[PDB]
């Protein structure tokens, strides 16, 4: 059962997301620190979404609980300011995937 999630979606890795904070250390500091967080994200199918805003925030504490958790249970934390970061790309990541399979929802009527 994913350790204890009762069975959201891990989707697969990813790449850099373009987090732009509105800042410009912070950019840079993210872009020296991004291996601290995930490639990969927690969420439902869009067989049963309803909500963006509430779905998001869903993910976004859950994936952050897991690396707050699930690594910090053996020795693994982070700062504020990993953790807003964190609050940035692991919305970035869930949107991301629910855009990436419902896009494939949505765009799936052109058999043309």
């Amino acid at each position: 059962v994913v350790g204890g999630l009762g069975g959201y979606m891990l989707g697969s890795a990813m790449s850099r997301p373009m987090i732009h904070f509105g800042n410009d250390w912070e950019d840079r500091y993210y872009r020296e620190n991004m291996y601290r967080y995930p490639n990969q994200v927690y969420y439902r199918p869009v067989d049963q979404y309803s909500n963006q805003n509430n779905f998001v925030h869903d993910c976004v504490n859950i994936t952050i609980k897991q690396h707050t958790v699930t690594t910090t249970t053996k020795g693994e934390n982070f700062t504020e300011t990993d953790v807003k970061m964190m609050e940035r790309v692991v919305e970035q990541m869930c949107v991301t995937q629910y855009q990436k399979e419902s896009q494939a929802y949505y765009d799936g009527r052109r058999s043309s």
